[PDB]
Parts: structure tokens; C-alpha cells; sequence
């Protein structure tokens, strides 16, 4: 039954719409709320529990990548197909327009920018961490191993509060392109917006080339 | 032996009865504490803790649901009587009027109420943030899953965690139509309660649609 | 081999003596640190992830109780002898002492003291929050169940940290008479000391009576 | 097939080197940032999650153990050889300094420093604080135990996060060798430098040798 054709899939791409846009919605009111170096722990924390309990409550119908970096990885990775990966991708930056428009309706930390950071620091900040966290959701979800005894989406969801708490002063942390994309399109701001995409998706590749071609080769 | 008769069943509606007595007993004491902003995270961990200690502690004798809209999910998933539902609320209600009475004897966030929205809103926030939590809940219990390997009761604890995260600086987070109850009546102010009720319980009924007729069907 | 000539029985009460000595000194340092409402999540993470830590590190030697309140909350559930209660009580008042002696050579939150409660408010806030633990502790190492799939230490410090959200601002948190008495016998200052043994005391045995007449009974 | 010339070996330094680059990169990000009691818990959080993420993500690859103190606690424990040490302690060095270059390119909790403490009493401190991580490395990674049903990575991270609550207002919190010399060598500041290492590398053999000799002996 082609991928195309299948209920499963198209399912799984729909838990990666609902998990995106309550992702994006639940995040986003976290850190918006109601400066900024008093919020970090705390937004921090909100995108790190958000993906943690979405990946624990739909990671098992999609794999809940909810990250086009991540998704991107896996592909690397001969995890997803190229149509998986590209709907993945389409229903994460949906979900994120989608769930920005609704908080929303500068200023925050909803929208990724630049803090004191040069854009070429800035790319390399965020390549370095998406790939801790595309490292540990391709190492957790390994099914070679048989070691991973606690719970896998907690392990990514503390990985993306991580991520969060070395990137947020600097970047906003991204780590995620269509985490970045929803805000940028609401608030119809792409400034260094570029610096959001090809970050995030170098550190995914090389996460994946590095444990699956050097650390822990097939 | 018909439910009703029987003695797991009392004893489940009594570790309910204990469990929410106990959850409300030190959350609100939490949340009164010893100015509102600084609270959030502090307050958000008591809630999401509180949850994931005591379901941890009795889960395996009535599921722990101390929540309505939790309980709502569950009949609505056809996991529960109607009976069951009933006894269960009215457990939860009376264990949270009761811990309410004991720690209070408008003002702090013991008492859920909106904070610059408005009441539909402040609806829709709840339905949001409660969403996310049943959701977790109902998948974290899916009898047909296998890959639950971590603890099921500290992930609805750190769902409840980050539906504070987000909501709290809105509507003070109810996400549970029990846990408003107990101080509106102690305090006898109702103002905005039916927020409390309507978004919480759709939410709850909604997340068991969505995960049980579209994307984990059965 | 009688317990009291046993290699093993003698192993357990020294991992209690060191286990206890670590958590104080751990705890306290953190507590002195370098006001008070400032400190309390943090403070409640330490002493939290302190129990923790040693629990995940002795729990299979001892059992890691690390606490007079646990110690007789095993006792009155019939899960270990009189001699062992002793020993370990002996053993946990011991090593706070000497951690307290090393950590100081009123003030702050190294001495648990009531803060805007009367005494008997005091002793049931310790009761409560102490209840909650052992009620944890008995229910997560009850060996009947097969769900306990995550860490049972980490459930018990997070369970420790929430005691210490809901109470540290109004007794700071004792729930554990050996480690309230290390810094009140370091300190000279007994005041109010009686409520931190009679309500944690009161608490764990109340939570094995609770579990195991009551809820999940044998 | 010898060590010298095995490719499992080499990768296992290979993620060490990989594993210890990301650990400082991120960890001091966070602690450099955007004074230093409002830090404490975030810097906490950012170590403590770097290894909890880092171990889960390697530790199946080379044990990650990321810090020198675990590594020298491992030889005494007599589960690694004297070769592989030795490279993972180069390993370890070499990755800290080039992630301090990198973040660097005084003032904060990026380089460890005494605070209010004598050398001494630091000594001291850094033993304590780091002994309770490798008894608790030791202890989780056990492989005689079959009762460690939780994520071993995130107790050695949470592990981590402890020690730095109770050490960081102290000493800055090294526990961790090759963490302490990145910083000094980039910032050319070494003084008060042999403490960051007597005091972790004393603390990681004494665990070794309590766990191992006394508590649970072969």
C-alpha cells in the first residue's frame, strides 16, 4: 500500500499538525505571558515540557518530530521517505503559522532574533544546538539499542529546554525552522530569518552523519 | 459484582478523594506561599509535581485522574462507567473544597482568574491547555502501546507542569474543573467560573475524540 | 544469621549514615548558599534532587530512607524489624549532625523554623506534606505492583521537592526530624523543634496505614 | 583485537572528544549568557541537562563520561583500562579548551572560582560535591543491579545539576577536571586551578572504593 495512498501516513501527518500547532500555541503563550533574562528559565522550560509531552503523547502515531531539522535528520538518516519528510515539514510550518496567529492575533521572545550576536555567530550557535538535540532524538530512537530504559520523549524534551538555555540570550533559540517561521510570517519579520533555517538544518544533517556514518555506524 | 457493590470501586473513589484533598492542600499551599509573576514557576512546578507524585502514588488504584476533565476524557474514551465519572467528580469536587477550607481558613493565584483576556478567550486558553493534558494522559495509558518506558505519572505531571507555563499569566490555568471549584467556593466569588468548566471539559472530551476516533484509532 | 550479626544488615545502616551525611551537606550548602523567597525553588531542588541522587545510588543497599518519617512509615508497614528502624533513625540523626557541623562550622533556610503559622498550623502543614511522601515512598516501592516503569528515587525526590514547595514558606520544610535536628543540635535552637518529629512522624505513619489498611490493602 | 588498535575504541574517544566540545559549548553559553545569584539555578539546569543529554546520546558509544573525576573513578572501579583513561581524559581536555575557545573567543560562572571560601575549604566542597556524582555514576551503571528501570542518563545529569546547587555559590562548581581547565587555559587564569582537580579526583576514587569496597562489594 503505497505511502501516498495510506491511511497510517496521512494520520501520521496529521499528529504532526496537531502536535505543531499546540506545540507552537502552548510555547508561544509561555513565552509571550506576562524582562527577558527573567523569562529564560521559564520559557525555557515551556518549549522543552511541550515537546517532551507531545512527543510522549503522539511519538508512537508520527514519530512526533515537530521540527523540520529533526525531520530533516531522520531523512539523512534513511529513517523517512523524501514524501514524509517534505509533508512532515509542510504540516510542521503549518501548524506553527497557524498556532502564531492565534496568540498573536518585536517586543518578545515569540520571535527569534539576534541578541548581541553577529549573523554568522548566530548560524553557528543554533547549527550546534539542533544538533545536540537532533542527536539525541536520533541516538534515544536508535532500535538497535536496548538500553534506553527511561522515557525517550522526555530525554528530547529536556534536549530542547537545553538547547533553549545555551541559545535563548544569544538567538532567541530557533532549533527548529518552523518554530521560527510562525511568528516571522505573522509579524511579517524575516530578519535573519535565514540564519533559522540553515542553522538548525546543518546541525540536523550533521547529527545524523556523525552518529550514523562515525560513532555508531550501521 | 456490579460496581456499585463493590469494594475496589469505594476504595477508588476514595483514593480520589484522598489524592485531590492532598493535591489541592499543597499546590494552594504553594500558591499562597511568601509578586505574581515571580510565582509562576514555582507555582507551576507545585501543580505539575503534586500531580506527578500523587498519581505515581495511586494511579494503580483509581488511576489518579484528579480532574474532571480528565474523568471526562476517560468516559468519553469509554474507559470508565458513567457511575464511575459521577463519583469520581463528585470525589474530586469535595476533596478540593475541603483542602481549600483548610488553607485558606481574590488576591494570589490560589484563586483561578483572567488576567487580560477575555472570558471566551479565557475559554479557549483553558480548552487548549487542557487539551494537551488529557491527550498526554490518555496516550501515556493506551493498553495497546509497549513503548512507554519512562514514568506515565511524572509525564501528566510535567503536562500539568507546562499547562501552567502557558496558561497561568492568562487565566491563572484551571486546566481542571475541580481545582477552580474548591476556591470559588471557599472564597465565594464564581466570577468567570463557567471558563473553568466549559473549556477545561470540551477540552478533555476533544482530546479523546481526537486521539481515539482520528489519529490512534481503534 | 540474625540481623544484628549480619554483614549485610550493618552495610545498610552505614549507606544510611553516609547517604544522610551527603544529603545534609549537599542540602544545607545549598539552603546557606549565596532573600528567602528567592531561594525556595531552588532549595526545593536541591533537597529534591539531593534524595534523589542518593536514592538512586543507595536505595539497593539500604533502601535509602534518609528519613526518621520513612524509616517508621516501613516499620508500621511491617516491611522492616524494630532493630533496623532503630539503626537507621540512629544512623540518619548522625550523619545530619555531622554534615551540619561541617556545613556551619536562625538566619536562613539551614533551620527549619515556623514562618507566620502557629505551631499546631506548623505540625499539620508538616503532616500533610510529610504524608505525601511516605505515601509516595511506600506506594512506588510497593513490590506487588509491575507499573512502576520510570525511576522510583527520582518519584521520591521530586516528591521531596514538592513537600518543599508547598511548605517552605511556612515551616521550611522539615518533613524529615533527622534532618530538622542536625542544625538545631549544631544551632543550640530547639524552638518549635517538637513539631518537626511530631508531624512528620504523625504523617509517615498515618501514610502506611492509609496505603495499606485502606487503599491497596494485603 | 588490543585497544590501541580497535575501532570501537577510537570511536569511544571520538564521542568523548564530540561529547565534551558540545557539553562545554552549551553549558558555558549558558552560564556566559545575559548578576550571578539570579544565574544559579539556570546554570545548574544547563550542565545538569548537558549530560543527562549528552550521556543518553553517547553513553551506549563510549560510557560518556565527560569528565575526568568519572573516568578516574571507572579505572579504580576497574572497568576501564589505564590506556583508555588516559586517552578519554585527552580527550576530555582537548574538547573542553576548544569549546572555551569558541565561547570565549573573570566576570561569570564560566571560569571556576573560590567565592567567599578558602583553598581548603573548596578542596573540600569540590570533593563532596563531585563524590556524590560518581557514586552515582557508578552505582546506576552497575550492571550486577536489575532494579534501575529509570533513564540512568538523566540521574547522572540530575546528579550533576545537584552538585552545582549545593557547590556553585562555593567554588563555582567544577567537579569535572577538564570542565574547570577549558576556561583557565583560555582565560590564561589558573589560580586556585589544583583545587578543580585534587578535590573531583579524590571525591571520584573515594567513590569508587565506598561503593565498591564497602556498600556493595564483589
Amino acid at each position: 500500500a503505497r505511502e501516498f495512498k495510506s491511511k497510517n501516513f496521512w494520520k501520521a501527518v496529521l499528529a504532526e499538525l496537531v502536535g505543531m500547532t499546540l506545540f507552537i500555541f502552548l510555547s508561544l503563550s509561555a513565552a509571550i505571558g506576562n524582562t527577558n533574562p527573567d523569562q529564560e528559565v521559564k520559557v525555557s522550560l515551556a518549549f522543552g515540557l511541550a515537546i517532551a509531552t507531545l512527543a510522549q503523547s503522539l511519538g508512537h502515531i508520527s514519530g512526533a518530530h515537530l521540527n523540520p531539522a529533526v525531520t530533516l535528520g531522520m531523512l539523512a538518516s534513511c529513517q523517512i521517505s523524501v514524501l514524509k519528510a517534505v509533508m512532515y515539514i509542510v504540516a510542521q510550518m503549518l501548524g506553527s503559522a497557524l498556532a502564531s496567529g492565534i496568540v498573536y492575533g518585536n517586543a518578545n521572545l515569540g520571535l527569534n532574533a539576534l541578541s548581541g550576536v553577529t549573523p554568522s555567530q548566530g548560524v553557528g550557535i543554533e547549527l550546534l544546538a539542533t544538533f545536540q538535540l537532533v542527536l539525541c532524538v536520533i541516538a534515544v530512537t536508535d532500535k538497535r539499542r536496548r538500553d534506553v530504559t527511561g522515557s525517550a520523549p522526555l530525554a528530547i524534551g529536556l534536549s530542547v529546554c537545553l538547547g533553549h538555555l545555551a541559545a535563548i540570550s544569544y538567538t532567541g533559540c530557533g532549533i527548529n525552522p518552523a518554530r521560527s517561521f510562525g511568528p516571522a510570517l505573522i509579524l511579517n519579520n524575516f530578519e535573519n530569518h535565514w540564519v533559522y533555517w540553515v542553522g538548525p538544518m546543518c546541525g540536523g544533517v550533521a547529527a545524523a552523519l556523525i552518529y550514523d556514518f562515525l560513532l555508531a555506524p550501521k
